[PDB]
């Protein structure tokens, strides 16, 4: 009868700004360090799953 | 007298190991992008001041 899935969708919505903000400095990133940016996206995705665990959590 | 602070906790404690691993790949990154690896650790402090905001609602 609570908010906390409503408070899950609230961090996920706001934490998409600045992860996509940093895929998008990722795209900038010299090819020489192409597995740089690739790890740092792998991370932002682990992020999100890291969200989607605790929303699945209150489902 | 829910669990809602402890779901925070939970979400800074778990996401802070990826966005880690973002940092230390940032530290890696070649001196002629040092200010898309600032940029990306302005973006970590930013999702560390949304989950203190989701915090401080709570309080």
């Amino acid at each position: 009868a609570d908010d906390r899935t409503l408070l899950m969708a609230g961090v996920s919505h706001d934490l998409r700004t600045p992860l996509t903000r940093i895929r998008l400095a990722t795209e900038m990133m010299s090819e020489q360090d192409g597995y740089l940016a690739e790890s740092i996206n792998k991370d932002i995705e682990e992020c999100n799953a890291i969200i989607e665990q605790f929303i699945d959590y209150l489902r």
